[PDB]
Parts: C-alpha cells; sequence; structure tokens
C-alpha cells in the first residue's frame, strides 16, 4: 500500500483525510506527538510510537514532545522528578527504533515570547471550552484548579511552536486538538490512535498494577500479566488480549496447542483469529499463551536494547 | 498624630492593624500598589497616591507596580499600547510629588522563574476562588475566558516579587489580597482605600464621560463637571461632591457665597461642612462652586508640572 493507507491503518480518525493528502505531496513535512513523562512505557505508548514510525517512513520528520511542563500542570509532581522520567522515556523511545527529535516543553515553554502567546490564547479561550477539553485527560477533580484550564492552552501553544503539519495522539486528546485547529493560524492535521483497553478490562491501559504490559517487562512478568487478564471466551469487544493481537502481532501466526487437544493452529491473519475466537474454537488459555510468547519476541529487541546500555 | 494614625486616616480597612504596627518598628519597610495603566488619572487614583505619600512619610520605601501585563489579561488591549499609557501614568504620578520606584509587570513577569511560580500558584488555586476574587474587577463576562482566572494569580505573584511588607489598593482588590495572604510565604499587610463615587452618582469614578475629575483637567473642565454632578440637597451618602470635600480639601475652608444671600461661610472642618449641608444651610450650588475652586488650586501644581515638561 501507499503512504496514505499505511498511515491510516489502525487509527480511529484523521482530521482531515484530504488535508493529510495535501501534506503528503510536500517535499518536507513534520509530525509530532506529546507524552507526559510516564514511569512505565507500556503498549499504549508503543502503539503510538508505531504510528510515528509509519509517518517517519512516509517522509515525515518526527518530533517527540516530552510534556514535562504539561505534566507539572497536570499535577504529576515536581519538575525535577518529572524531568528525570522524561530522560528515561527518551531512551525507551530510542530503543523502539524511532529516530526523531526530542524537545522538552520546559525548554521553550518558559520563554518570554512563548508565555506571552499563552496569555494571548487564554484571552481567546473560554473557561468552558478549556475544562471541556480536559474531561478525558483530568480526573474531573472535586474543586478544579486554575492549572487545569492552563494545560490545554499550553499544549495548543506547544503544537504551534513545534511547527508540525501533523499532530498525533490518542482519542482523549481530540478536544485539545480541535481547540488547536481553532486557535492557531496553521490548521494542524490530526491523527488519533485508538484507546488501548487495559489488561483489567476496566478502561484504558494505565500504570496501575497488572493493568499494563511494559515494553521492558521480563518474560515472566509478561506471561503472568497476560494470564490473569480479562479475556472471556468468544468475547472480542473490550478484550485487551484481542486488541494486542490486532495491533502488535505479525501474521500469518502459528498458535501452539497441545496435540490432540488442538492442536497447533496456523492463523493467516487477525481476522481469522477473530472468527476463530468468536466461534469459541480458540480457547482463552491458548490465545493468552500465544500472545504472551509473541509479545516476548516482539518486545525483546527493545528490552535488550535498554539492558545493553 | 504618629505614623500609624496618619496611615490609618481615610482608609476602609487594614489587614491587619497589629501586623502594621510590627512593620512600623522595622528600620526598613516597603509599600506597593498596582495600577492598570489608565488613559485618565482621576481623583480615584490620586486618593491612593495620597495614601502612598503618607506611607512614604512614615519611613516606607514606595513601589508603584504599573500592571501592564495585568491590564493585558484584563482585556485592556495590546501590550505596546498599554505600555505607552503606562509611560504617561508614570509621569503623572511623578507630578503628584510622590517619589518611588516604578516597575512594569512585564519587566519581570515574563521571566522563567516568575512564570514557573505562576503555574505553581495555579496548582494551589481553585477556579472558584479565582473567579470570586475577580467579581469587583471584571465585568462578569458572558462566557468567562481563561485569562480572567490567570489575572489574580499574576497579581499575587507580582506582590511576591516586589517583596513589599504592605500592599495598598482599593476595596475591590480585597479578595485578591486575601488570596495573596493565603498563597505566599510572607503575609503582606493590606491597606485598602475607600471607593470614590463617580460624579454621575452611579458607582465608582471611571473614565466614562463626565464621571471623573482628571488631575490634569483644565479649570473650565473641572467647573463644568462639578456643576453637572450628582449632589442632592442635604444628601451626604453617595454624594461625590461631599466625598471630594472629605478626602481632598484642606480646612479651615471659606466658602464664597453672594453677600446677603449667604454670605461667605467659614468652615472649620469637613465635619462642620457635613452638618451644614445635611441641615440644608449650605446649598448644593454653593458647595459645588467652592469644591470646584479648591480642586482647581489643589490640582494646579500637578497640572502645571505636567505642562512644564
Amino acid at each position: 500500500m501507499d503512504e496514505f493507507e499505511m498511515i491510516k491503518r489502525n487509527t480511529s480518525e484523521i482530521i482531515s483525510e484530504e488535508e493529510l493528502r495535501e501534506v503528503l505531496k510536500k517535499d518536507e513535512k513534520s509530525a509530532e506527538i506529546g507524552f507526559e513523562p510516564s514511569g512505565k512505557i507500556h503498549l499504549g505508548h508503543y502503539l503510538q510510537i508505531k504510528k510515528m514510525i509509519d509517518l517517519q517512513n512516509a517522509g515525515f520528520d518526527i518530533i517527540i514532545s516530552l510534556a514535562d511542563l504539561g505534566a507539572y500542570l497536570n499535577q504529576k509532581g515536581e519538575l525535577d522528578e518529572i524531568r528525570k522520567i522524561g530522560d528515561y522515556n527518551k531512551k525507551v523511545f530510542e530503543a523502539m527504533g524511532l529516530k526523531a527529535k526530542y524537545v522538552y516543553g520546559s525548554e521553550f515553554g518558559l520563554d518570554k515570547d512563548y508565555t506571552l502567546n499563552v496569555y494571548r490564547l487564554a484571552l481567546k479561550t473560554t473557561l468552558k471550552r478549556a475544562r471541556r477539553s480536559m474531561e478525558l485527560i483530568a480526573r474531573e477533580d472535586e474543586n478544579p484548579k486554575v492549572a487545569e484550564v492552563i494545560y490545554p492552552i499550553m499544549q495548543v501553544n506547544n503544537i504551534h511552536y513545534v511547527g508540525v503539519d501533523v499532530a498525533v495522539g490518542g482519542m482523549e486528546q481530540r478536544k485539545i486538538h480541535m481547540l488547536a485547529r481553532e486557535l492557531l493560524p496553521k490548521k494542524v492535521v490530526c491523527i488519533h490512535n485508538p484507546v488501548l483497553t487495559g489488561l483489567d478490562g476496566e478502561g484504558k491501559m494505565s500504570s496501575s498494577k497488572g493493568n499494563f504490559i511494559a515494553v521492558d517487562d521480563s518474560p515472566e512478568e509478561i506471561r503472568a500479566k497476560i494470564k490473569k487478564a480479562y479475556c472471556p471466551a468468544g468475547v472480542v469487544e473490550g478484550n485487551p488480549i484481542m486488541e494486542i493481537a490486532k495491533y502488535f502481532l505479525e501474521y500469518p501466526l502459528t498458535i501452539k496447542r497441545p496435540e490432540k487437544f488442538g492442536g497447533d493452529l496456523t492463523v493467516n491473519s487477525y481476522e481469522e483469529l477473530e472468527s476463530l475466537f468468536k466461534n469459541k474454537e480458540l480457547h482463552p488459555m491458548d490465545l493468552k499463551n500465544a500472545v504472551a510468547e509473541e509479545l516476548i519476541k516482539i518486545l525483546e529487541p527493545i528490552r535488550k536494547r535498554l539492558a545493553h546500555h
């Protein structure tokens, strides 16, 4: 497939598709994504970096915005600590084979001209819109603090300074990105990835114990957490194991099953695995064992790349 | 009278009186006030500078914060324009005989460490408190903008950087000043002046046509505006002419009245003028004529000091 279709694969939406086509024609184009520094880099992060890799192969210069300043506003703790996790996250993204520029929010986000642009935008932005765009990003908060309505304007301003033609992120970012398309002279093309269900089956994949697979997890940690994850028989919707199979595994794939009891099923594609699981021919136990093993192989290079340092 | 009593004269409140006494004992102490640049410097401003003069005579080093950055957040227009009016306001305050330091908000209010302190405070400050403290400062606004809740935190942060022991301002500032006493390590002593009724009799003195007396107004402008001002017979409460007599005039004072019709009444103090006016012995027309003339004399040096430049 071409560039457009490769980019579109496994995304929830593109705002907008035509605008992306116009961008693709350009000799030089850029794509950025912002990550608040996270102690654990899990498959949720990986899925987005994989999309940044696709853009990179389509001729896009990639910029990773390490939103330390944004995390600080999102009550992630102190700058110094947050900055340290941002250093760690940078090495993890680098181990993922992605080559890109890494810019800290606090690098330019404390400059006179930047801060001034923040206040200007704050003049244009209503409190209503600001809080609205933070619904899928904040915890609602008993009594919301001023910092919460500053956050979306800081992100929007970051997108402006990075100067990227494309803005990549999760679907929780879509309200801030729509704000960005309204507040900035250059309408940024928005590519949003799907939200990855946590292993618990209760919402998105987060840093809560056993709810995630860290790209640097050890084989035993991967197996254990895959084993005790939400995965009802025949159930595909909300099945974090099926999602992992869909977005991370390579096909054709051979699932190991005890002879006579199965045995050993060769799946040509995710769509085959899907119907096989929905028809209950593939039992959760076998699906888990296969995903655990494939994941170990897939994440191995990343994990060994970090260990070698 | 001593220092404390001179300072207290003609103020609505001091937060708190004891804290002020402790400050007075110090060999070195400072007092600041913030003004959003205004096209017209009227008696409202003058009344506050007069209080800054009292503090100056009590051993206080005075700082005038020209809140250009704050005006910008209060939708007063563009920085460049606002800055120009701030230059004008500085020369007017200087013509008032006040010697002090003049610091623009945008001078330090765009520095890295400053902006960072803004975000920290925004983490501590709830949207509720912020909007609440802006009720007597903003116009409520149909759909409030983010800039409105940033404003009070910028003022509070300005007070912190100026490093003043005392914070002077009008009673509309009291909620922001209470915020300041809560947010900052050093509890600033707050001295609030009364709100001067506009000539219209409808609220505070503002830049609305004929509602103000500019310290640089010409004698004919002063007379005209005093003549057509709200001033019911025998009515002292809400009477802007009586307030002007109370806060700006020197006593004993001799009011010129046509012989036989009056004539010529010598008032020993404001309290005498008060009862005389309330008992209807002093007619509004005569009161106005006297205030107009006294005001012309009082404001003359200021007006001629600006003309000489």
